[PDB]
């Protein structure tokens, strides 16, 4: 029947396609006859899949002009060293803090190691360019990106999930590329699972600000596809509520004397399955523990 | 450590005691030197336990003057035929709709059958008086009950859980006896599980009205004890949110083609354990299915 989520590779709207894996998608925006943008930077191992899809839509790779990046996590920038060399005219648009992480050998080693863990036996990665050789340009909170005549996207700072996270708001289409700032959309239940890995105060304040946008028609997180209808319209509000709900559960359990590890293991059991293809199980469990440490400290 | 729930038989406050089983408690209010009230009507099988506790606090059973009843469900009035004969001066205070159910042989047979299922092998029920012989007086929405010099309780209609449900608000102590109108308090997670068995529109409207009470200090549902602190202060708001959350889950699952039975069985698995001592498992599962039918119809 009719559903409030579009989650299949191919055309999502007359200007928008989903490339690659719906679990870690790259979005393609048609900005004009011979101009395109990518949104979200994916995982390295998807390089040839995303390339194959891209070339179905884009006749000449020199026509890809922008690549918008929400945050520095390994699953949101892993394609950059592999596909940017094939995109001679692309400019990577990322926050200043995101750009800074790509200059840190420590940070990029973590990104590389996690991406390497996801390589399947059959596939061959193309040659990687250096992370500090990427064609990057820093974007600022509030900045207007005039990508094409019918694509004006505002950069909105949305820290909390991570210290660098931004979202991109298409004012014309009432479409928000929200990365991981709302959490992980639960494919079985239709609710947001919080992903607070840096700062709960910031995460909630970001959601407060995003709630004040004009009512959304389309909401596109970092994983799982495109949400529409009420799922888009109430996404930020719902994500805020789910974060407060997790805080309530944690506080109640702590009042009974539970260690953080009990709820962490429960969340890992309940939620880890959705991301097994792109997130090692032990890192998922560790992430749940970190989130609960943050909520406990700040709630 | 300090917890926001009191859940042990005995004194809860200087005017208030919990009698019987914390799972299906009867509350004792000291209205004066020689005047007392009971709140909530429990399950029949607890008659001698509640009697034993009552007589620890009350020197003379003729001093019990009122018995406040939230609703007609079998687990909220089962003690009445067994203990009212031992309470010569008691007046049972119930809504008109609640009183009407006790006049219906069909309705009381259901109450009797469910209560009989809960009798343990060891115990002996005292002789029951007829349901239409109970010393009942109907109370109205908005009615002020002047129970004693320091106990003024307002009757507030709170339909939705059932067609007859009311709650009792102690204006002085900012204490709400809320029956099942907020749902079932989850002992492991500290959130409300919705219990919508008649009408979702009414259930939500009741919670909207209860949210507008002065901030609560104490919130006393039909099961599980007394809540305080933020759990009391945000109870009605939280219960409203949890009902909307369940609607979201159901609607999402229905959009995927699920039958009501799938979520019903999941809820029965997740939630049925808490009430096994006083609610037959098949009735819990049936109740979950009924709730989901109502939410589907009205959401
Ligand atoms: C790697 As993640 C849980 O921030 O999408
Ligand atoms: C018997 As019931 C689930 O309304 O407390
Ligand atoms: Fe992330
Ligand atoms: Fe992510
Ligand atoms: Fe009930
Ligand atoms: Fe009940």
């Amino acid at each position: 029947g009719s559903m409030l989520r579009l989650s299949a590779p191919g055309q999502l709207d007359d200007d928008l396609c989903l490339l690659g894996d719906v679990q870690v998608p790259v979005f393609l925006l048609r900005l004009g006859e011979a101009s395109w943008a990518l949104v979200e930077g994916g995982i390295s191992r998807d390089a040839e899949l995303v390339w194959a899809d891209l070339c179905r839509w884009v006749a000449d790779p020199s026509q890809v002009h922008y690549w918008l990046i929400t945050h520095k996590h390994y699953d949101h920038c892993g394609l950059l060293p592999y596909l940017c060399p094939r995109l001679p005219n692309v400019q990577v648009l990322a926050s200043e803090r995101t750009c800074q992480a790509w200059k840190s050998e420590s940070a990029v080693r973590v990104v590389e190691r996690l991406n390497r863990q996801l390589l399947r036996a059959e596939q061959r990665l193309p040659e990687a360019c250096a992370w500090d050789a990427l064609p990057v340009r820093a974007v600022a909170d509030g900045e207007w990106l005039e990508l094409g005549p019918r694509h004006r996207l505002q950069v909105i700072e949305a820290h909390g999930h991570s210290d660098d996270h931004v979202v991109f708001y298409d004012v014309r289409r009432r479409r928000l590329f929200c990365g991981d700032a709302l959490g992980e959309f639960d494919e079985a239940e239709g609710v947001w699972r919080p992903l607070v890995f840096d700062d709960m105060e910031a995460y909630l304040e970001s959601l407060e600000r995003l709630q004040r946008l004009p009512t959304l028609l389309q909401l596109i997180p970092g994983h799982g596809g495109l949400l529409r209808g009420r799922l888009a319209a109430d996404g930020a509000e719902s994500a805020y509520t789910e974060c407060l709900r997790l805080c309530r559960r944690l506080l109640w359990r702590q009042s009974m004397g539970e260690s953080l590890d009990e709820l962490s293991e429960e969340l890992h059991r309940a939620w880890g399955g959705q991301s097994v293809d792109f997130l090692p199980g032990e890192l998922h469990l560790g992430s749940m523990r970190r989130m609960l440490e943050i909520l406990s400290r700040q709630a």
